[PDB]
Parts: structure tokens; sequence; C-alpha cells
């Protein structure tokens, strides 16, 4: 499990699955 969780214009790509607040918008690979 990895969370990709997107901020503007910059994909922030590690491990750990977390949920996210309105804007962002994570993905659980």
């Amino acid at each position: 499990s990895k969370y990709e969780y997107t901020i503007x214009s910059y994909t922030f790509r590690g491990p750990g699955c977390p949920t996210v607040k309105p804007x962002v918008t994570i993905r659980c690979e």
C-alpha cells in the first residue's frame, strides 16, 4: 500500500494510506 496524495500542482507519492480533506484526493495503490 502506497499513498499518492496530490496538493495543487505537486504529486506527493510514498508509504501509508490515510484519508484526506476537500481539495486533496488520495490514491492508495
